[PDB]
């Protein structure tokens, strides 16, 4: 039987991330000399930040115990920071993660889930932790993330209909309309954590030249309307951490929409 983490609130939040006993930063680099802002700015743009916050939670739970009230407070509060940063990224598309996380107009220690919680996640590196918050506290409400925000990289050669035309040795212009399974976790550790394997529809044009050069121009959208967030659908190193934390704490599974479309232009030779 699992433990309940309370939702972030001004009256329960700790005064800081990690109760001032740890913080989210770029790694100790021996012999580098003093740590500087440019290095920490980059650290926050990278997926490693997500990994690091999650690992820190696990390390804390290991050392101090999962049922210890302080532990549950730290969990609540830390996740609170992420929700707050991600809100700011949804609200201000294009700002850095460092800026959204540190210089938000609403103070992260003041975060209140019940009243501030968003249905739109940003798709940036803070999302996997936001997605966990919705499991803990969201009572099964639908969330969504726009397909243009998830870092899709499509290889047309791994799409059966396309591969076939290319391998067939034909030349000219060919219309494509197909559905495929796409493993986000194979290359994207962030999107892999909370979306994993998705189903996509694409429609477009394959152009093959006499010497085997091909170009695919097309549009990609989600084929399934929504995707489950549960222990089984996580993929990748971040996902595995979500699974371990999910198994320890009370919450509800819920579904994530993937509205939107992207336009792709990929190329190769046969």
């Amino acid at each position: 039987e699992t433990l309940t983490v309370h939702a972030p609130s001004p009256s329960t939040n700790l005064p800081s991330y990690g109760n001032g006993a740890f913080s989210l930063s770029a790694p100790h680099v021996p012999g580098a000399g003093p740590l500087l802002v440019q290095v920490v700015y980059s650290f926050f743009q990278s997926p490693n930040m997500c990994l690091q916050a999650l690992t820190q939670l696990e390390d804390y739970i290991k050392k101090h115990g999962a049922s210890n009230p302080l532990t549950l407070q730290i969990i609540s509060t830390n996740i609170g920071y992420f929700c707050n940063a991600d809100r700011n990224l949804v609200l201000h598309p294009g700002i850095s993660v460092y800026d959204a996380y540190h210089f938000a107009k609403a103070a992260p220690s003041q975060y209140d889930y019940r009243s501030m919680n968003m249905k739109q996640m940003s798709g940036n590196v803070t999302t996997p932790i936001v997605a966990l918050a919705h499991y803990l506290w969201g009572n099964g409400a639908e969330r969504s993330v726009n397909i243009a925000n998830i870092g899709l990289k499509i290889s047309p050669m791994k799409i059966n209909q396309i591969k076939d035309i290319i391998k067939s040795g034909v030349v000219g212009t060919f219309p494509v309309s197909t559905k495929f399974t796409h493993a986000t976790g194979d290359y994207n550790v962030i999107t892999g954590a909370y979306l994993g394997n998705i189903t996509l529809k694409t429609e477009g044009t394959l152009t093959i030249s006499a010497n085997g050069s091909w170009t695919y121009n097309g549009v990609v959208r989600s084929y399934d309307d929504k995707y489950d967030f549960n222990a089984s659908t996580h993929r990748g190193i971040i996902g595995e951490s979500l699974t371990r934390l999910g198994a320890m704490f009370s919450g509800k599974e819920y579904q994530i929409l993937l509205p939107g479309e992207i336009h792709i232009k990929e190329s190769g030779k046969r």
